[PDB]
């Protein structure tokens, strides 16, 4: 795929008291990100017609630096077919004019019937991206 | 119905970066709290047997002091009953051996059916309380 | 003041599994939406100049209606002062073409020392609104 | 360490509209469990007699199964010391009688000083696991 750009704004909700971000929020950010990219729309349309859905099966996140009570970011997010069942996600927390994110995220999604059995990403879904 | 009693210990995901739990968490604590007086089985049983849900109607909050992280509290939880349709909560957020509440709420559920009306509460639910 | 307006996007981290976005959450975004009135940056000169800082003190919610996954809702912000230590805070989130809020709240906010006690709001921080 | 465990109620507020445990939630799960191994008493000693605190680099998650709204789950969580400076923890999410954990996590965390310089963690934090 190309790289999407999200925006995060760093809320009192996502800070804790050691004066930081508070590490799981990260996550939830890139979860943000990809509702950008796939849509509820989409997600939706593959249900109904397909029975399919997506699923997060990995997720592996190197936390670089600390980030800020009211900073916003910039969620960079790509991602590539890893075969016919599985998209690995590039999700990324930068600031402008840094030179390496704050946040790295690899994230493996899997999709699933409703008998949780892998199955092929169908064309329709993948075609906009 | 009497006071009911739930522990809520504050962690990191509590609190905010001004180092007191962040004001919204105490509604989260609230809900918990009620899970404990109505828990999941009878919420289903009410559900498949009569098709009727509760809802959070209104929640009038007070906040009388800051609670800092890794403090254990007492959320002390009581109902009572308002005509057929309706239960007013008092739920309050305490310390051991203070004499006023640190965070009172005042919250009114209402008993509905599929098709939003209020229905009676039925007296099984409230049965054991 | 005049009535703020601030975006709110509905996500998986929003909702819970009866379906509709999980009601504490609402103080949240109201939170949100006071961070744009009152950003970081006057909340940072408030408390450097003076030794201020804004509490929420009370905080009344009334749940109109429940609010689905991917709804994008208008939180519309207003306040009033209260004397010269208080402000009252009306916010309430809506859906475009309603006739009436799906969510609203009444938010009273004191302005205090650090002994805790009452202070005036001081005139630069209210001057742009 | 030897094996410690933290038990997670899940609640409305733990899960989201497709009817599981919201995925980021998890990394919070195995927040809590680490603040029982080391709780906030030995954080703060650790951090005005050595000006050192912990911070997680790394969290790598596998998502072996949903889980639902109200079960009750077991935390299992232990860790290795490797090298002078980090600590490696393995978390599980486990049910009762599972032969596999739903989630697991395998968490990097690092001792660092104020100048955010890697330093050695002293022994009498790790002294009681
Ligand atoms: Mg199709
Ligand atoms: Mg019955
Ligand atoms: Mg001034
Ligand atoms: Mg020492």
């Amino acid at each position: 795929s190309k790289i999407y750009h999200h925006p995060v704004q760093i809320y009192y909700e996502d800070t804790d008291h050691s004066g930081v971000v508070y590490h799981p929020n990260f996550l939830k950010y890139f979860e943000r990100a990809r509702e950008h990219v796939i849509d509820s729309d989409k997600l939706a349309t593959l249900w109904n017609d397909h029975g399919l859905g997506f699923a997060v099966y990995k997720a592996n996140m190197i936390f670089q630096d600390g980030v800020e009570f009211a900073e916003i970011c910039d969620i960079r997010t790509s991602f590539t077919l890893d075969g016919k069942y599985k998209t690995l996600w590039r999700q990324e927390v930068w600031r402008p004019g840094a030179s390496r994110a704050a946040v790295i995220g690899d994230i493996e999604m899997v999709c699933l019937d409703k008998e949780k059995r892998l199955q092929p990403v169908p064309a329709d879904i993948l075609a906009s991206m």
